[PDB]
């Protein structure tokens, strides 16, 4: 799927 | 802080 | 599926 | 701070 | 800070 | 799929 | 700071 | 999918 | 900052 | 896709 990382 | 959203 | 990192 | 959006 | 969309 | 990263 | 879209 | 790097 | 957009 | 880095 969709990876946000921070 | 930081967001990471998905 | 999604991967929300911080 | 820093915000990822996906 | 900074910002990632996408 | 898509992948913001910060 | 800085902006990355997509 | 698309990258937003920052 | 710097901007990236696409 | 598009790559959008900074």
């Amino acid at each position: 799927g969709n990876n946000s990382y921070s």
